[PDB]
């Protein structure tokens, strides 16, 4: 795919001079996102070492040219005009799954029905990336965007890798609270995306963030051991901000999350198996 090359000044004009006040959108993928209106459509404009930051910008565009799917955010264009690089996307009115699970800014809690659809859509997006020999490397709820219908859209391909076993790297990247043991040691494999997706499934079931410094356990992945040692059950961790969650489908989602979170990469299910299991949960 070939994208529209936007003018930096057109992007600066439509985003009100890249205003940092709320409604700015968010920040994380080594850049800040801003709202704007261009060519009769609402858009999201990402304003991004200087050389390492350009590699993140080129990688997003390369992966986006090759990867187009109902469950991946669509890139509309970009801006190279100067040295303050901008990426232009289709605007996702419902934000991230992280913000929606936390009910940030007073939004209503997501229902179990909406959560199951989001889990399936996110898994369909990761399946498409793996089928096309791509490793995301930063699967997390902040990187799952939600559109006008709450359809899951995988975002942020700056750290993504092609594969077109297992390779190793010297610059270990990702989000600690979601990373597989092998990814924290420098391995690059699609099995690490499965593990991180298992952490996303625990956030969906519980509504709790992957890490919370004022909590025990501080890391959400540790509830897997508390449940396996029969100290607690998944029912003690279910998000109470839902009225439509039945124990059978919650346990079926938890079983997928548990399998995803296997400490040995070769014992985890592949994305096609995760996708099959999530489809059978609803059906
Ligand atoms: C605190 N918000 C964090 C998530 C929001 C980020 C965000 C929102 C959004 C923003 C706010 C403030 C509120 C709502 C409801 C939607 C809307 N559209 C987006 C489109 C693309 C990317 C993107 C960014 N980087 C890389 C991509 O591939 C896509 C991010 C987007």
């Amino acid at each position: 795919t070939r994208f529209h090359s936007f003018s930096f000044y057109e992007l600066k004009n439509v985003t009100n001079n890249f205003d940092e006040r709320p409604i700015k959108m968010g920040e994380g993928g080594f850049g800040v996102v801003y709202k704007g209106y261009v060519n009769n459509t609402t858009v999201a404009v990402k304003k991004l070492t200087t050389e390492e930051l350009k590699q993140q910008f080129d990688q997003e565009i390369k992966v986006m040219a090759k990867c187009q799917h109902e469950n991946l955010v669509e890139l509309l264009g970009f801006s190279s005009d100067g040295d303050d690089l901008c990426l232009v996307y289709v605007y996702m009115p419902n934000g991230s799954l992280l913000d929606r699970l936390s009910c940030l800014d007073g939004t209503p809690p997501l229902s179990w029905h909406m959560r199951c659809k989001i889990a399936q859509g996110a898994a369909n997006g990761i399946n498409f990336l793996h089928e096309n020999h791509h490793i995301h490397r930063d699967i997390k709820s902040a990187n799952i965007l939600l559109d006008e219908a709450f359809t899951a859209k995988i975002s942020d391909f700056g750290l993504a890798r092609a594969s077109e076993q297992t390779v190793m790297t010297s610059r270990i990247v990702g989000t600690t609270a979601y990373m597989a043991p092998e990814a924290l040691r420098g391995e690059i494999t699609p099995k690490s995306d499965i593990y991180s997706f298992g952490v996303v499934l625990l956030e969906i079931i519980t509504g709790l963030p992957a890490v919370d410094e004022h909590r025990e356990p501080q890391l959400l992945l540790d509830i897997k051991e508390e449940i396996e040692d029969e100290e607690k059950t998944i029912e003690d961790y279910i998000d109470k901000k839902m009225n439509d969650a039945d124990s059978t489908s919650v346990e079926a989602m938890y079983s997928v999350a548990s399998q995803c979170l296997h400490e040995k990469k070769n014992k985890r299910p592949d994305i096609k198996k995760v996708q099959q299991l999530l489809q059978e949960m609803t059906a």
